[PDB]
Formats: C-alpha cells, structure tokens, sequence
C-alpha cells in the first residue's frame, strides 16, 4: 500500500533525469500514484527521459507562456485519464532566468524583457497552471509547487530570488481560489541540488553559499540528493497534511532556522 | 499503515478530547507501538484501540525526568529504542491566560507557566535522545505567537519561547539523527475552550474569544472545523513518518491556511 | 534647524495633493530639505500641483517604462542641483497595476501582459531608480521605497499584492548595491492612505488592529516615517522595512 | 536645537561606559533630553560611570526581580523630575541569563531555576517596567527595549536566545497596553557591540564558544551591505533615539534592526 494509491498526479518541469520533477515523477509512481506529465519544447528528448520512470504515463506539451497549450490542457488531460476522472493532484515544478539576470551579470544589468520572462515562467504560470487546472481537480486535492527561500538576498541568485518572492505571494492568492474546489496549494522550499562554467569568482561564491546549508543543517544536506525534496512533495499530494494551505514547506535539512 | 513497526512515546492525554488523545488514535491505527506518559488517565488510554504501558511524568520532576528513558526502556525491552516523541503539553494560570490583565499576572505563575509549556520541550528530549534510533522524529503542539491577540496573553509568550526552543532541540537531535518540529494548530474545542464558549469567563472575555475563534474559519481558504482535532493528528503523524525527512528546527501549521491570509 | 537641514532629495510620484509623495515633500521641506521632484505623463498637471507645496522645487519628467528617460535622469538631476553637488536621498513613491489584476475582477483573469506592466512600474523601477542615482548619491545617502505589507493573501489587492512582495526582494538586493557608495535602501510600509465593499472592511480592521489606531485620512505619520530614514537618525538600517501602519501588523485582533 | 529637545527620558542598563546604555544616554543628553537613569545592585560603582555622561541626571536603584522597588519606582521618578511633569520616554537596556544558559555549558543542561531567573530579567521585566512606568507617561511617549535577533538558533547564545524570543512576545502585548496612554513600544535588535559580556565569550570564558562567536562577529561585518562595526554602539543609540523622537509616530509592537542589513542577507 503506498502513499498515493489510486491518486490521478499532473507532474510538470521534467527536462533531464537529474531534474527534481523526475525524482517526484520516481517517488510518486512508487507510492502508486498514476501520472500524467507535461513536457516543454524538446518532447522527444523528454519521452527519453520519461522512459527511465518506473511506470508508463502519457506525456503531454506545456510551454507556460502559450496561452493555446494553458486553454487546451484541461480537455488534453481528460482525454489522457479518461471521461469521467478528474485529478487529485498537480506538481509545478518549473522555473527560468536568463544569464542577464542571474549569475555572474551586474543585478543592474538585466533587462526587464529578461526579467519579467523569467517572471513569466517561474511565479505567474503557477496561478496559469491552477487555472487550468482547478476545473478538473477533485476535493481533497493538492497543488503543489518548488521554492528557493528568497526571505534574504543572496550572491548570484539575483533576479531568480526576486521571481521566488513573486511566488510565494501567487501561491497564497491561489490558495484563496484553489479552495473554493476544496484543493489545497503549497510551495516546498528546497536546499540546493546539484541539477567552473561561470568563472573563478561566481564558482567560489556558489560554492561557499552551497556549502553553507550542510553546515547550518543541523540534520546536514546532501547536494545530490533530491530524494528527500520530492519526498516532502509526495507529502503534501498526499491525504496527511490535510489543513495545510497557502503555505512553505522546508525540506532543507533545516538550514533555514539557524543562522550560524 | 504510515507509522508500521514505529516506537512512539506520547505525553499529554487528560481527556478523549486532549489533542494527544487523537494523535495516540491516529498513530495506533497507522500500526505505531505506543508508550504512553501522563500526570484517572488510565480509564482514559483504555478508549484507545490499542493496549499501551503507561508511564508517570509529571515534567516539573527531576526526579520523573531522570528515570525516564530506564522506565521507557523496560517497557519496550532491551535493545529496543523510540523512533518517535510527542510532546502535547501546555498550562498557564488564570492569572497569565484569560480575563486576568496582562501587567497584572505575577511572574511566579508566569514561570511556573513556561516551565511546563516551554522549558519541558528541551527536558523531553534530553531525557529520550539517548534512546531514539536515527531518522527519528520529535513533534510538539504551538500554537502561532508571530502577533499578539486577545486573551492568549502570557500562553503566547509561552509559545513565543517554545518556537525558540524547538530550534535550539533541533541542534541536540541533529547529532542523534533525529527531527524536532512543532505543528502549529488552529483552535481546537478542547474541555477548556468549550467552557470559555459556554460564557465560564463571562460575556466580554467570551464574545472576544469567539471572535478569535470565528475569523479562523473565515481566513483559512479550505475553511477550520474547530470540533475537529482529526487534521491536526494526521499531520503530526506525518511529521512522526519517513515522509518529511530534510524538514527540522521548523513549524508546519495545521490551521486550514489561515496564518496565509489577512482577511 | 530642521531634520533634512541642507540635505538635497529627489522626489518621485506627485500626482495629485492627496498622493502619499506630496506629503513626503511638503515634510522634508519643512525639515530643511532642497528637493527634486520627477512626474509621469501629465507632467503640467504635476506642476500646478507642486506649486502648493511650501517652497519651489524644478520637476523632472520620469516616465519609468522609459529607457531614454532614465538614461539622461543623473545628467538632468546634475543640471538642476547644479554641477558638483549630488543626491543625499532619493524616494520612490510609484505603484500601478492594471484593473485586470486588482479589484473586483477575478485574480486568474489578468493577463500576463497586465501583470508584467504592473510589476515593471511597481518593483523593477526601484533597481531602475538606483542605478541611474547611484552615480550621484553622497556617502550617508539613502533611498526609501513606499510598500504595503504583502507577507499575506487579502481581497482585491490581487497581483498588486504580487508587486510588493517582488519589490521587498528587489529592495534587499538594491541595499546590496547601494552599501558599495555608503548608501541605506529601505522601504516603509504604511497603512491604507485615502488616495468596493471589501477594500472597506479590509482598510477598517486597520484601526481595530492598531494599538495606537490608524487614520487613514492622514498620511502626515506616514512622511515623518520617510524623513526619518532619510534623516542621520537610522545610520545602521539597510535593506529592510520600516512599518508605519499604526502597529497593526503586529496584532492577530 | 536637539532631537529630542525638553524630553523627559528613563534610562535603565548603564553598568560601564561600553554599556549600549552609557551610549544611548550620551545620544539622548547631546540632542536635548533631560534623563532619569536606573542601576542595579552596583551603584557606587554605577555613579562614578554615570559621571562621566556630558549631563548631571539623577540615578535611582532598579532591580527588576524586586516588586518593592517596582512598585515605588513612578513615585521616585515623580520626585525626580517634579510633580506635575511625566515622562515622554523609556527606554529598557537590561539582560542577564546565569553561565549555565550560555556558551560552554550544553543548553540541556542548564536548570530551569536560572532559565527562569534570566527569563525575569531579560524578558518579563519589559512588562513590569512598562506596568510602573506607563502611569507616568506622556501622549505621543515611547517605550524602547534592546534586543538581539533570535528568529533563528546559533551557537552559545543559547537560552539567551529563547529569553529574546519571549521579550520580542512581550513587546507586542505591552504595545496594547501602552496605546491606551497614547504611547509606542518597540525594540530596536542590534547587531553584535563588544560590551564587557561578548568579549569575555570571545575570549573563552569555553574555547569552542569563542571560536562560534569570533565567526558570527566575522560574518555579520561581511553580510551587513554598509558593513557593521562591533566597536562602535554610537549608530545603536541613534537608532533608539530615533524611536524615542516624534519621527517614527506610526510605529509599535515593532523591532527596528540596528544591525547594518546584516539580518537581510544570507550570505
Ligand atoms: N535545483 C535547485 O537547487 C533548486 C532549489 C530549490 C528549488 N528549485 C526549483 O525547482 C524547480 C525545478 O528546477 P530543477 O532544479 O529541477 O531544474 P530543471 O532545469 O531540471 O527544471 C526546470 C524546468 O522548467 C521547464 N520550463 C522552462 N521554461 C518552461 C516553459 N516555458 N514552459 C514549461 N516549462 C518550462 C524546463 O523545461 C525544465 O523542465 C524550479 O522551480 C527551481 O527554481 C531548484
Ligand atoms: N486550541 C487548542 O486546543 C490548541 C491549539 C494549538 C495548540 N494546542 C496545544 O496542544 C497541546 C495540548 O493541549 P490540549 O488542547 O490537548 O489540552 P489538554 O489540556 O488536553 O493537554 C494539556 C496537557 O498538558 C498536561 N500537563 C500539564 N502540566 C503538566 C506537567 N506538569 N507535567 C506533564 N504534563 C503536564 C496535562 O496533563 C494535559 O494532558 C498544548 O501544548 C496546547 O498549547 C492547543
Ligand atoms: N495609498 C495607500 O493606501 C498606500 C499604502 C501603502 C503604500 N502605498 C504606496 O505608496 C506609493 C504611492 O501611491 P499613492 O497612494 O500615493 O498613490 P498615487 O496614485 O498618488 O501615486 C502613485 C504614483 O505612481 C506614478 N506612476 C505610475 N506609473 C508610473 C510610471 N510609468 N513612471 C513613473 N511613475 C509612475 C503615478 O503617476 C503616481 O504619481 C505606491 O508605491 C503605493 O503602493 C500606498
Ligand atoms: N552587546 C551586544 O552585542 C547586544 C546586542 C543586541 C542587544 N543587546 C542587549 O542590550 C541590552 C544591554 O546589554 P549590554 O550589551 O549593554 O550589556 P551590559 O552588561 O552593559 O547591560 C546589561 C544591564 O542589565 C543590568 N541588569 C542585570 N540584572 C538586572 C536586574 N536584576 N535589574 C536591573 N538591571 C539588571 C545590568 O546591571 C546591566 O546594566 C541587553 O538587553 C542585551 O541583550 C546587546
Ligand atoms: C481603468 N483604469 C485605468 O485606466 C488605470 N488605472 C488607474 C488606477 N490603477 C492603479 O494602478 C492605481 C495605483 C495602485 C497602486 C498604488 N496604490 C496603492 O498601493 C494603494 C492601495 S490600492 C488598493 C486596492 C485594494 C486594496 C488595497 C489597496 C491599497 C493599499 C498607486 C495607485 C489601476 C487599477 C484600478 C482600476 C480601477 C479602480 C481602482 C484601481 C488602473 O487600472
Ligand atoms: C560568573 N558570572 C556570573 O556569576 C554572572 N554572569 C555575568 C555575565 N552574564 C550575563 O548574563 C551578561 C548579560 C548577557 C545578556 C546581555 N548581553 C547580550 O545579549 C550581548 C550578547 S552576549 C552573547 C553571547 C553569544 C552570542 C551573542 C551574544 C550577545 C549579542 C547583557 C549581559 C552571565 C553569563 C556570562 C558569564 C561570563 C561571561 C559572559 C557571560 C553570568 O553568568
């Protein structure tokens, strides 16, 4: 008997097997979930990649900023898990940035068409994807979605730590309207994973910033491990935390809660 | 069952309707081993669905405190060790919870006050690390302190304390492998509560406290059924599960999301 | 012998004699302040407002969407302060968002374009502002920033919400920035300013909420809050957020 | 022509002349306020230190766990400052946690009985002080207590840290309270100052405590955007002379942070 048996999971943000939303996909499908993934831009690639899963599911194309693929989806899901099923959960697990606005480039040097289409997919397509979404949702569902802290500045993260605070406030708001269909929505917020390319500079800077989390946790932080992270996700798709809405979920080895 | 072969030690049942009552419930029928601690209670943990030893602890004993993990030990045998605790212990006097003024409870009770519902998180967990197994879990009941409010006065600062300690026990279990986390609840129509709505503190104290209590379910987005203690257990059993293992020093809060909303 | 004595400060978002910015320059002015003021689009309507303003002060054209307009701002700032002398405070007091994505219309019913105007406008222009002030900031400078607390989901404010939660993270960055010239970055969150039935209710528990009570009539308090990070006063602040809501947001009820 | 010009101010925590408490005094005394200052236990030891601010103020004896001392405390004040005058301002610069709460010694085992004494102190007393002293308040007054950043847990600071946690629950119980009488409360957290206390913990008197202080002092300087100097309490006592002014009138049940951003930033 696993976590998720009988449940109908939408998972979104698949792009290689070292992708977090491959890890959730993995656990999901282990705790007896039945999913329905969507893909963006290289779908052949993707069904490569999606063949690694442990189970079949059908793969569907999602690129957030085409509004022909959001008003489209519903129906494309339906036809996907049958007449007649809705689903019971929905994992958003995308985010982008260009360089100009996140790494080794000047916070000032990035561009708004850069940093609002970074906005775009990381923080709007989260209320895009509940839109969608919602109508064919049953009660006691969960939308859930991936956060990066962004309660404190940091090095090079940049515009994508702006994008993260536009999240966390997108994911209250959908809460308010996800509950009118008595679904839930929640963010977990990760510790770093490993998914000189930048230079001497911005690697040491990285590396200091990424290593800080295994020293704050008090339980420690393995970088290259996502399994706890789409653990925690599976968590909250399941019927365990069922008057948590609106709301952070911490799986970063508690780093977050200590200052030194 | 989601807590299958688990040793779990749970302090705090009084009543059927005590939080702890319905976490102790929840984890027997998810097919936890329980160990029960309690300061009359025996008629109560008989209502149950499983049998479970019951042990004397009363967190103000030094004494209760240092015998606790032999007495623990002997009644899940040698060689046997918790991989979870349940800390749902909380009392304040009149004089610091209530009708009673704010500036006008004597720091005696205030203190008496914190001792058991703040001070007693970290005497729990440093009497049961030493017999906990890794990846282990340690949960306490909060209730959020981020803002003051009417009549919670001194339990809030009380609450205020435990946050702080939950992360200080967070440091000490990390070195056992073990999680210390605390879930924020919504208001639950516990024997007290239910008598305080019955008007126990009188018209003022009691319209105010069902304004509280009312703005819950209207902030919280999937609403707040304060009669039910049922969503609050299950999310404690998910935190005493293998299924949050990178989440400690931290608070899940099981208030239907109303601490998201302003109004 | 006022707060602001001999202190020169820019001035964004006059629009009219009730706008929060209005307020702001009238109470650095009376503290000794020499200020430059910048205006959107109906830059001779701005004018006639600031003329109601205790002393005179040249008004610069400051469209933020403008890339040309932002390019020449430090060039134009110079030649009305005069050559030598530079900003000691800077205060961006600019919001928008588009009907789509507040009030009464449903929060999924804005379209993106809507929201990124709104975001563009609302947070993006604070990193904007800095860069082209910077240049021409003094050490013990500071830039102030006008935000309403977005730390929860409320009616109506909808993607507005979304804007100062973006603008909060912006502001911790431009601090960032802004310590390389010795320069403060923080933002103040006021209460609601008079400037349908839900934003009613929502703006009322304000002054239940508040132990010192609200008004919303008044944003005098709200200025005072402004001039004293603008002020020598709050030397060691930066990146962070001053609230001036009565207290409000420290109270469940 | 000073900030705080005809103010009448308590000043409580003066013990030596690096005391965040000498400094918030000599701040207030150099923009125009007129003081009351309170010491415990010391206060020969206390007047000779007193002496050296650039005013004459008189100084009372406070020990906060004393209820006599409270309860005549107004009256004291009253006669201090002249019948028929009241005080715009106080401010609380007062902590204490017994060796066993800090640094060296395991935060298990330290015994609730000096839990409970550095919890008196360092976190009730701010009630206590605001009960006896709000009688005596002007509107448009304000109460400021220090306090030291505890949102998250570090190393050595220990109980202190979950003293903080309570004092920052208090001020915003005491803010209700004092709205009544038309005044603000609110704390000001700075950032590390080498008082007599932090440079003995940095000094080892445990190694281990030292060496975690040294690295938090360390990396508050390197996260603070405009820096933050441990040497240098002057832009913390400006920071609650700001408060105790009529510029932040809209502000209570607050923490301001006089910790150079540092609070901000993660790394
Ligand atoms: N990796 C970490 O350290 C870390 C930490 C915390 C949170 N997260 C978050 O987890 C999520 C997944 O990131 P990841 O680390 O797995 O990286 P990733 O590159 O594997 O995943 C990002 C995904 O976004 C998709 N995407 C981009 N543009 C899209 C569009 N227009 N339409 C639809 N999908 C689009 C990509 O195709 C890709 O599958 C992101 O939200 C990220 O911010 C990552
Ligand atoms: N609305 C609510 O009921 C609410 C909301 C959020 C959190 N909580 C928290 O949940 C926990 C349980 O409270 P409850 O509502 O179930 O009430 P309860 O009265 O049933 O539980 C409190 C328990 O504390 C025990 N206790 C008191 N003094 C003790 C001592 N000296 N030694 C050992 N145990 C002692 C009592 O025996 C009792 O079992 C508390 O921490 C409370 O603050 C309650
Ligand atoms: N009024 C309140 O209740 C309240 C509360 C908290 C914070 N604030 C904030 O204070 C600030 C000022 O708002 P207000 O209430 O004074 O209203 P306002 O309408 O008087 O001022 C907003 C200003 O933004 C300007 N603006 C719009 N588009 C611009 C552009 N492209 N370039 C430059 N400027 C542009 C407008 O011309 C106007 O001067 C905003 O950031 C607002 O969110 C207001
Ligand atoms: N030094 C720092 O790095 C730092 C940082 C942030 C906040 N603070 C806070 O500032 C305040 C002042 O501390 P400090 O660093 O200036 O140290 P300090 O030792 O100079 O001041 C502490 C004061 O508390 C007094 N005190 C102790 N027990 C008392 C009692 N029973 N009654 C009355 N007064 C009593 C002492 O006499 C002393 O005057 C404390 O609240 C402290 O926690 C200090
Ligand atoms: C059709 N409208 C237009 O042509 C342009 N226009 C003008 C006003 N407008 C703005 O963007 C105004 C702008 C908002 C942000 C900022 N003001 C605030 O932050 C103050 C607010 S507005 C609001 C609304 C609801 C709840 C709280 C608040 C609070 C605290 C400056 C002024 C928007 C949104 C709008 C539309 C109709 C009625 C009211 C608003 C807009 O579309
Ligand atoms: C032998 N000493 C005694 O009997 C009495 N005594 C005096 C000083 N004492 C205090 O409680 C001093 C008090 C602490 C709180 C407060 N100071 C601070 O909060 C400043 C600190 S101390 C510290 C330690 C670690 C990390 C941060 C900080 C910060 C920010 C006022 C002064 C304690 C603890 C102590 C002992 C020896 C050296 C240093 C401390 C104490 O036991």
């Amino acid at each position: 008997t696993g976590l998720l048996d009988g449940k109908r999971i939408l998972v979104s943000g698949i792009i290689t097997d070292s992708s977090i939303a491959f890890h959730i996909a993995r656990v999901a499908q282990e705790q007896g979930a039945q999913l329905v993934l969507t893909g963006f831009d290289r779908l052949r690639l993707i069904q490569r990649i999606t063949d690694r899963l442990p189970a079949k599911a059908p793969l569907l194309e999602l690129d957030v900023q085409n509004e022909e693929h959001l008003a489209s989806l519903a129906g494309r899901v339906t036809e996907a898990i049958g007449a007649g099923n809705k689903l019971d959960g929905v994992v958003h697990s995308i985010g982008f940035m260009p360089q100009t606005g996140m790494g080794i480039n000047p916070f000032f040097d990035a561009p708004y068409a850069d940093v609002s289409k970074g906005i775009h997919i990381s923080a709007y397509s989260y209320a895009s994807m509940a839109k969608a979404l919602l109508p064919i949702m049953n009660p006691g569902g969960s939308i859930v979605g991936m956060d990066f802290d962004p309660s404190r500045a940091m090095p090079a993260y940049n515009w994508m730590t702006v994008a993260k605070s536009a999240l966390e406030s997108v994911n209250r708001f959908v809460a308010r309207e996800a509950g009118k269909y008595g679904v839930r929505s929640n963010l977990v917020a990760a510790g770093p994973i490993r998914t000189g390319a930048l230079g001497e500079e911005a690697g040491a800077q990285i590396q200091l910033l990424e290593e800080g989390w295994d020293q704050r946790a008090p339980i420690g932080w393995n970088m290259k491990d996502a399994t706890p992270v789409a653990k925690t996700v599976c968590a909250l798709l399941s019927d365990w935390l069922p008057a948590t809405t609106g709301d952070i979920i911490y799986a970063d080895g508690g780093a977050h809660t200590q200052l030194l």
